C-alpha cells in the first residue's frame, strides 16, 4: 500500500456521532483533507462544502474529528443549482469516506449502520 489508513469506532454508528480518523506515510503528498461525498444513478460529485477542515502535515500525522449526520445539504460544482436535502441511505452505492493529497492519491473506506 502507498499509505496506511485506519478509522475506529467505524461499524454501529447513529446520529449524533463523531469518528476519529488516522493517517501515516508520506512522499508524494505535502498536505491532507478528508472529504466525504455521496454517490447517486448519474454518479455526480455531491459533496458538502461546510465539512471540511484543510490543514499541513505535523511531521507525518494528522488525525481529524469529522461529524456524520443522517441528512446534510449536497453541493454539485462552482456553477450549481444546488440539490438541496438529500438522505445517504436511500442512494445504492452509499456514503464513503476518501482521504488523499492534492497530487492525485485516493484510499476508500465504507462505513456500516446498526
Amino acid at each position: 500500500a502507498s499509505a496506511a489508513v485506519s478509522v475506529s469506532p467505524a461499524t454501529g454508528l447513529a446520529d449524533g456521532a463523531t469518528v476519529t480518523v488516522s493517517a501515516s506515510g508520506f512522499a508524494t503528498s505535502t498536505s491532507a483533507t478528508a472529504l466525504q461525498c455521496a454517490i447517486l444513478a448519474d454518479g455526480r460529485g455531491a459533496c458538502n462544502v461546510a465539512e471540511f477542515h484543510d490543514f499541513s502535515l505535523s511531521g507525518g500525522e494528522g488525525t481529524t474529528s469529522v461529524v456524520v449526520r443522517r441528512s446534510f445539504t449536497g453541493y454539485v460544482m462552482p456553477d450549481g443549482p444546488e440539490v438541496g436535502a438529500v438522505d445517504c441511505d436511500t442512494a445504492p452505492g452509499g456514503c464513503e469516506i476518501v482521504v488523499g493529497g492534492n497530487t492525485g492519491e485516493y484510499g476508500n473506506a465504507a462505513i456500516s449502520f446498526g
